[PDB]
């Protein structure tokens, strides 16, 4: 009677932090786990304290056929390849997907328990069986901004966006990480001497991120040192995806299909490893007293932090290197704008690989266990 | 015969890159450049291709008050101490400033002659003596969205922004650079490794930017890897002195004294040399078409650069490691946002150094010499 679930895309980043979070949890006691593979078929799978079988055929129907729940990040491609032929063939278990590629789908919801538990309850009831994690940025936003949207406050919102490279992939970690070794080592030799002139330093290190040999591979442009305003692929309306995803899958989320909230803004990545931060300007419907809406905030769920106003701590919280790793969502700067007592300012950061990845997916598998 | 023309802080940061952009442009030629000091009185001046006196004192008022023009990049606190003995003195010659002393004295110019040339030539025929540089991110903004500011569209506009390390000084960018050394070399081995495990990496580098051995003595946290939701000190408003100074500046530039355009957002330090990036949310108090929108922002002047909105251009063209020592002011990713028509989008990029801070100065300083 103990739920077989299949595990795809383990192996890789996100399903490595997944693998990790459920290890600490201690997810894989209640379940039957079922490691499958796209190359090494027959091989050893992780290790997660008890006996399992080899490695499976991650393209074998007749396998997959045979889970209760299968949780795969193991990316878009796989699914949009295996996950038809599989509901074909009369397949009725449960698809946990990190990939985008199911999220808009009419049978689908985006899952994110600590926002919309009640759309995924109900959900559950009218027997739907596809559930899909949610873009990291509108995750990480709705984490912090939820309060404000539960109590019918926002007409729209403008996000300007700090994205990390995680967002990228582990090959662009790695890439931004070698961007800024590559740029310190240009001028290591100077940075030791105190006399020499930093237009010299500045000269060097300019030269350096144009040239060549700079690490550029999997970004197309250097990241550390610098930035880039346009992420995923363009859409014909002059949106790039990413940017494109924030309206679609906020009002998904929330199930506003009537009378859709707008949300737009600009998409950028950063030199930071594996944290959003998002600047962020939101028109509200009715003047709110600003310490009413900091309660609205921090009151949504507990993991979302509200960072006073005041320069020592916000260097301190309000930054990726403060919340790299953790399940924190701190949102600060929080204060009226100028354009009017309407208008809501707002910065937060978010672990990208956490609550914009792996953490809803492994939640949304115990909600199943709960059921 | 020909102008005696002081310059103070000419050996900084700021002002090298004013002393460079002057021989650039042979503006030695027009004057009779006196170079002074505050620490090396007798001193040798830079190479500016023609024979210079020794320095100066930059405190001794008797010297001082026989200048026609006085051009310093020395700071503030030069300012402050200097200027009001100078003109006790009887003074009326010109000031040109970089610092942010004398911004928002009813008897001083906020100087950006591409932007409010009409501005300045009115101050100088009613006997304006004092005119100053605008602060880096209000001059980056005005260059290249002149043009729609000149056609009286902007309602109000949120500006959140990608700063640089220039902005904070040369310590600061040193500072970065050995940041960037610091997370680069605790991974070093595992970067060189193919078959490392990137959450290893992840692990070691987080842990780096935490410890107390990483420089943050100038930033007073991280910034390589990171980012800084704060710039300047904290204002009673909730607002860091930068962010204040966007609607501040901005409205005195333009001379509207009357009814102000609200400028408001956020302030982020970012891990870029000396180019600062912001995204902007435009409201405009008309219906334009985008194409007439482009018309008016690339028509204002020729150093703003339209960047069209397409992904690959905008990757190769609208970043610092494009922008970076350049006087290219690149506007993109213009279009109407989803809150509505009149909603404006837009991501520009500019060198904090060049018409962030030097070029507004000397081209002052031409100005003078053409009456
Ligand atoms: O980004 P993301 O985390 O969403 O997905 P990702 O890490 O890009 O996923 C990569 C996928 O490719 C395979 N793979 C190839 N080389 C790998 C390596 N060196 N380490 C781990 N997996 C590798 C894995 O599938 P298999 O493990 O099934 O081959 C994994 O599911
Ligand atoms: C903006 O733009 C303005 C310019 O600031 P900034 O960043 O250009 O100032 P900065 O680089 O800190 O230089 C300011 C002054 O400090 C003195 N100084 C001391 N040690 C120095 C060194 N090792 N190298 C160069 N100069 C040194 C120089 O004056 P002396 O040549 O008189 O010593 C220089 O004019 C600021 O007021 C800010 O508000």
């Amino acid at each position: 009677h103990m739920k077989r679930v299949g595990l795809i895309g383990w192996r890789g980043m996100v399903g490595s932090v997944l693998m990790q979070r459920m290890l600490e949890e201690r997810d894989f006691d209640l379940i039957e786990p079922v490691f499958f593979t796209t190359s090494n078929v027959g091989g050893q799978g992780p290790e997660v304290g008890k006996d399992i079988a080899p490695l499976k055929d991650a393209y074998s129907i007749d396998e997959l056929k045979t889970l209760d729940v299968i949780l795969t990040c193991q990316g878009g491609d796989y699914t949009s390849e295996v996950f038809p032929k599989l509901r074909e063939a009369g397949w009725q278990g449960y698809w946990i997907d990190a990939a985008s590629s199911l999220r808009m789908e009419d049978d689908a919801v985006i899952v994110l328990d600590p926002v919309n538990r009640k759309v995924i309850d109900q959900a559950l009831d009218a027997g739907t069986r596809n559930y899909i994690g949610g873009n990291c940025t509108v995750s990480l936003m709705l984490m912090a901004l939820g309060g404000l949207f539960d109590a019918g406050l926002v007409e729209w919102m403008s996000a300007m966006t700090y994205q990390a490279a995680s967002g990228a992939g582990a090959q662009n970690m790695r890439e931004l990480l070698k961007q800024m070794g590559a740029a310190h080592a240009s001028v290591a030799d100077d940075l030791a001497n105190p006399a020499s002139a930093i237009l010299d330093i500045d000269r060097k290190v300019a030269e350096t991120l144009r040239s060549e040999a700079f690490p550029t591979e999997h970004f197309g442009a250097p990241l550390g040192g610098s930035l880039i305003p346009w992420i995923d692929k363009e859409l014909p309306n002059g949106q790039s995806r990413e940017e494109w995803k924030a309206q679609a899958e906020t009002n998904k989320i929330l199930a506003r299909f009537k009378n859709p909230i707008p949300v737009d803004g600009i998409c950028v990545r950063v030199g930071a490893m594996r944290c959003h931060s998002q600047a962020l300007t939101i028109k509200l419907n009715k003047d709110v007293p600003l310490t009413d809406i900091e309660g609205l905030i921090s009151q949504h769920n507990p993991w979302v932090k509200l960072v006073p106003n005041h320069r020592e701590v916000s260097v301190r919280e309000l930054t990726p290197a403060a919340v790299t790793g953790t399940l924190s969502v701190p949102v600060g700067r929080l204060r009226k704008l100028n354009m009017g007592s309407q208008y809501l300012g707002a910065f937060t950061v978010g672990d990208q690989l956490l609550w914009g990845a792996a953490e809803p997916l492994r939640r949304m598998l115990r909600i199943l266990l709960e059921r």
